[PDB]
């Protein structure tokens, strides 16, 4: 039996998360092993399986929740050999998936659905990353509601916010506590592009040119990058990226679509910190990351 | 041959239609019956499609979430002609759906499932949403819900972004007390209805719907409301009409444990305001056609 | 005639029937499940009804209700070592009711799982029962947690703003010990992650509590603050004078860390919390019924 074997096992839906680094013009290669679980010179044929991904979306999220659906990766963003040759004697070969991630919209949950048509499926959730992207701890980020023109004393918080890749040193967030799984046409309006500068200051500007959420940065946001060695595991390095910011924005889409509502102005203030666990015994900058 | 409602259907195939509650709740909804030149005198037969609605409820919500299900509108609350004649040449005709909405329980998500059984040679799942000048989705960001801890309301308050005000009659609506989930078990949910009546003198009447008042609703002070209108800066013909209600009350959540089992009620102090916005396109003389939903 | 099962309460929206069994001396307790012969005529046959465990009906329910993509919400088939019941039940000619004696051995049962005993009548000697076995003691059930404040550690000190929920479930461990999930940890989260936040609460005679984390390595960095206490009080209902309301209030304060909020896999910065306040359990007792189990109004 000929199948695929990713470094980590798939989730409850059969989707495997793969982490690819965004580098120089975002050209990066992922190596997916193909296993024969051999006295034959086998030419294995691989193809994009659009249909398995559609069936999974229906089965998991249903036709009634398309905002939660995985999106098939665009043909212009990837390339892989149609045929993989495993000579007689070998039982393992690698499928080199070459990605071109430049200008990828991380609004979508990109999946590359692969299948062995001639000797088994692989639903690869392609997650680009840089030194500033991932799941930030947002417990010190306070979101105050404007009540009678002034921010209220009572603050709302969440445990984490995702920083999505834009390029090699820029990421984006969804403003305040905006639901990261809300209607895609509506959530793209709350993107905040955050660029990491050499002097330790950040650039924070809304993605929406018309700035319908009326994003307004307060003061000069900053970031600090520090590293601690683990006590228990002495070769493990914990790398922290703390971002400190303050801004105002408005939720003008909470009523659902179509409906024009009274915007709810919010004051977002505090910090968020990203952790990256690195196994400094592994010299490769990508293989050393412990996801 | 198909149907054409003013707004396109949602993610489930259900089209929301807005019908004004008026004089004893008798209102007619004129629903276009489009053709996509018609050289035939066609007699298009319309029927209630109970089965498409049942299939949708199962497919979207499942048999295990009936509290989320759409309810087929009661036969006593609507009437429409079985046959719609579109003469040769016409290509577009209006189906007259006559509703009798008096004493409609807006606890239910009413749907009128229609189908074309004969085109005289297409479905419409109409979610009937009655409205008055005071119903819709109210902004509830200035509404604070305090939990009673050791007999006194706590300092920490909980808020939500919106609450729905459902039609009762022409000048009365209802809300679900505090932050009670508007999609919870229907038998439980109905116990938390607050009837809000808008008087001319600018004051309100707020009383629980439950005669036995099991949620121990107690109005504090006198609830008032303000109704104002502003003309838009950008679009000069657009009129923004605001209705703000100002209230304070106490109630108890005695259903959070599910059903059957008896729990310690959680008393809450609800205090603040809620505001409803209605966008009206002046230059359109009809009071229902000017609304931009 | 139709042969079926008849539990004291009717089944839920899913079709699972909740049965309450008391945790006693080494947790050995018997549940009596009646088997009924319904029909217009009198049973003139000596019927030998055959009962079996129906693994498949439970699997079908789990998939139909929660789907294959939410296994953390799934019911778990009860372990064969925790129950015993006769394979055959004899209803003699004349009778239409007999009882299936289900003998449970609940010692060391992990209440992390929603245990279901799926039963079926394979032969009526000429109907399914999905029993959700819920062990209970005098301290287990759904506690009101509105006075339980959870403060987030911001810059090494607990924040002024507190988060609360309406209820927390106290699950049976033994006859006088229960467990909770620390702070506001989701009781329906990934089970492998969920089990790490168990707090074993033991009710002592002097009115004090023992609160220790179940995880031997204490990865959640649980730290009890001061001495937690409990008070047990009773009020008689005004309207129904034989009804007794039993309250068990537990007063505690502790610190813990949520180190699993990111999902599984990638290691996150733990969020330290200060949990402080009280929780109260209500139990309604019908004093006219002398039996300690039959008197409880669930």
């Amino acid at each position: 039996y000929v199948s695929f074997k990713a470094p980590i096992a798939s989730g409850s839906d059969g989707v495997t998360t793969i982490y690819v680094r965004y580098k120089d013009n975002g050209k990066v290669t992922y190596q997916l092993p193909i296993i024969v679980s051999n006295s034959q010179d086998r030419d294995i044929h691989i193809a994009v399986d659009k249909d398995t991904l559609k069936t999974l979306n229906i089965e998991r999220f249903s036709l009634y929740r398309p905002e939660l659906w995985y999106t098939e990766m665009e043909e212009d963003k990837y390339e892989f050999p149609e045929t993989v040759h495993i000579p007689a004697g070998s039982c393992v070969e690698l499928l080199n998936i070459d990605f071109n991630l430049q200008d990828i919209d991380m609004l979508e949950k990109w999946v590359l659905p692969l299948t062995i048509v001639d000797d088994a499926k692989a639903l690869l959730k392609v997650v680009p990353f840089n030194n500033y992207s991932g799941s930030y701890t947002a417990s010190s980020m306070k979101v105050y509601t404007y009540i009678n023109g002034k921010p209220d004393t009572n603050a709302r918080t969440t445990d984490k916010r995702t920083g999505y890749v834009v390029d090699n040193n820029s990421i984006f967030f969804y403003a305040g506590l905006i639901n990261e799984d809300m209607d895609k046409d509506m959530r793209k309006k709350y993107k905040i592009n955050v660029h990491f500068k050499e002097d330790g200051t950040l650039d924070m500007k809304q993605d929406d040119p018309s700035n319908e959420m009326e994003f307004e940065l307060i003061g000069t946001p900053t970031y600090s990058s520090t590293s601690v060695m683990d006590a228990t595991r002495p070769y493990l390095e914990r790398r922290y990226v703390q971002i400190m910011f303050e801004y105002d924005f408005q939720d003008f889409t909470y009523g659902g679509s179509g409906t024009e509502v009274i915007p709810i102005k919010y004051r977002v203030a505090g910090s968020m910190t990203l952790l990256r666990n690195i196994n400094t015994q592994i010299p490769d900058e990508d293989q050393q990351i412990e996801w």
